[PDB]
C-alpha cells in the first residue's frame, strides 16, 4: 500500500525522482516556465546536469517525508505550511502541484509494479487541499 510504496520509492529515489519529474515536465511542457535552465534539453541531457539531479532528488526526499508523516494519506498542516512558505515556491499555485501528482499517478499506473496509485492520487488531492488551507493560491 501507500507506506510500502514510500519504501519502494526510497529504495531507488534518485531514479524514481528523475523519471517522475521528467514525466511531469513532458506531460505539461508549459510547466518548464518555472524552470528556465531545463528548456531545450532532452531527458538524457537533463539527467546529466548535476542541478537537475540535485534539485529533483531533494524534492522527492521531502515528498517522501511528507508522505511518511501523513495519516491515511492526509499530510500534516505543518508540512503544507512549509511547502507554501518555501521561497523557491513563491511563484506556485496548487495547480502546479496537482499536475505533479497527476503525472506521478500516471507514472505509477503505467509501471509494471503494484503501486497503490489510488492512495497517491488521494495523497495528491489532500496535499493540494492542505496547501490551499495554508494559503497557496
Ligand atoms: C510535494 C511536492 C513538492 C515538494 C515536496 C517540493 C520540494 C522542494 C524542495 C525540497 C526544493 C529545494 C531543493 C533545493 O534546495 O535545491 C524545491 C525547489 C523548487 N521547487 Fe519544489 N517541491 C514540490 C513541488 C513543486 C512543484 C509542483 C513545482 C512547480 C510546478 C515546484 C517548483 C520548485 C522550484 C522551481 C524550485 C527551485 C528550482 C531550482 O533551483 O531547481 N515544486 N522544491
Amino acid at each position: 500500500g501507500f507506506k510500502q510504496d514510500i519504501a519502494t520509492l526510497r529504495g531507488d529515489l534518485r531514479t524514481y525522482a528523475q523519471d517522475i519529474f521528467l514525466a511531469f515536465l513532458n506531460k505539461y511542457p508549459d510547466e518548464k516556465r518555472n524552470f528556465k535552465n531545463y528548456v531545450g534539453k532532452s531527458d538524457q541531457e537533463l539527467k546529466s546536469m548535476a542541478k537537475f539531479g540535485d534539485h529533483t532528488e531533494k524534492v522527492f526526499n521531502l515528498m517522501m517525508e511528507v508522505a511518511d508523516r501523513a495519516t491515511d494519506c492526509v499530510p500534516l498542516a505543518s508540512d503544507a505550511s512549509t511547502l507554501v512558505q518555501m521561497k523557491q515556491h513563491s511563484g506556485l499555485t496548487t495547480g502546479n502541484f496537482e499536475k505533479l501528482f497527476v503525472a506521478l499517478v500516471e507514472y505509477m499506473r503505467a509501471s509494471g509494479q503494484s503501486f497503490d496509485s489510488q492512495s497517491w492520487d488521494r495523497f495528491g488531492k489532500n496535499l493540494v487541499s492542505a496547501l490551499s488551507s495554508a494559503g497557496m493560491k
